[PDB]
């Protein structure tokens, strides 16, 4: 219950999801960065019965960069864990694939890090 | 069309997707390596109307490693491109992250990459 | 001359480091995780001529986990850039490969990010 | 003993190579591929007392892509292992960064996997 909501990460960008009693994640995505426009489709999986211990929620999820306004031909996913209690996170790194030419595969992918929070940097 | 169906790794899992008319991924994944047993469900996005000048085709999904004989409190996702053709492949990297105390947070994200043929290796 | 000096990341770990004049750099690490005991040797390169725009000057070092109190079997790189001025940083992400068996090359590296500022966190 | 000498990637590029008895690793990396011509010099470190389990030997090192030729302003890292024997290999993964301005610092990190053995692909 603590992942069903939404976030905001360290770029402006706004994620809202629904984490499903069995370890769905579905939403929308809207990025304030990029060859993007407007909100795309998320999903994604998590850990639904997670450590007691002090442990994260592992999970992940994935947008590709097509919707109604444009198409960046291009996806990304995050992979992270989720961390609840009052100034509640999901610290994630994320891969972002371009579609390229098999000549230029070896620079397709970028990877980078974004934190989460419930509230606006 | 080119990506529904079976596809096999190097490390010998499999991955049995099918890839919807919108840009949806579902299905499972069976990994032969790691705290893994069985069937676990996938879900992740492509883009449904590539470039059509040598391009691949850009996806992502994850897969949280929950099903009914285990659950290693963690998750992968895949991130790459599916190129068609007589020797189609799917060529991803991937970041698998544990749920993980906060002071072991540094050490929660593995990194790697996965080659998916049609064929077992 | 902005890279030579100390620089610590947001785990508390400490670099010192010695840019010189034609792109070398060299120094000490000391980390605050891991299987990890005093400065441990550090050598990288960075670009001694950046552009004048605005952009960062990039850069990378490795160290490997062996000196006089341990040795870890693991060896990290860290890849980014300098940005200068008055709260200058040096953002980074890294890649921390341990020595494993060829059945477990798959899980043999952790992917991670560290913020270096020349003020403790 | 088995680290020093040339070694080729799936790209094309060469990476030529002294291991020094207590870690040291200095040498010159040619490029098949990017903004890239000539010789440049890397330096980096391995493990110099590697686990004797059947493991490999930790190394990682950095080319910053200035010579002679050219500057791309930017920087690359090889985090990996070298598995000796008859087909001997070093395995990477690699985080190339380019300078980049702040508001584009999100996109300035690209990852891959070289794969280098002792005869041309
Ligand atoms: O430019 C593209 O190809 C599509 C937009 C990508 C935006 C990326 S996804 C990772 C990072 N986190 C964000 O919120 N935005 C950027
Ligand atoms: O050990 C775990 O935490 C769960 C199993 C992880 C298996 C990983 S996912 C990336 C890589 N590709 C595979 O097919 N298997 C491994
Ligand atoms: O545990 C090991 O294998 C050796 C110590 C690794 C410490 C890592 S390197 C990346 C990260 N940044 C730090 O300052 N420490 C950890
Ligand atoms: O384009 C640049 O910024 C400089 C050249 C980068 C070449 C990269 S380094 C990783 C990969 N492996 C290679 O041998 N070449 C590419």
């Amino acid at each position: 219950a603590g992942i069903t909501g939404t976030w905001y990460n360290q770029l402006g960008s706004t994620f809202i999801v629904t984490a499903g009693a069995d370890g769905a994640l579905t939403g929308t995505y809207e990025s304030a960065v990029g060859n993007a426009e407007g909100d795309y489709v998320l999903t994604g999986r998590y850990d639904s019965a997670p450590a007691t211990d002090g442990s994260g929620t592992a999970l992940g999820w994935t947008v590709a960069w097509k919707n109604n306004y444009r198409n960046a031909h291009s996806a990304t996913t995050w992979s992270g864990q989720y961390v609840g209690g009052a100034e509640a996170r999901i610290n994630t790194q994320w891969l972002l694939t371009s579609g390229t030419t098999e000549a230029n595969a070896w620079k397709s992918t970028l990877v980078g890090h974004d934190t989460f929070t419930k509230v606006k940097p």
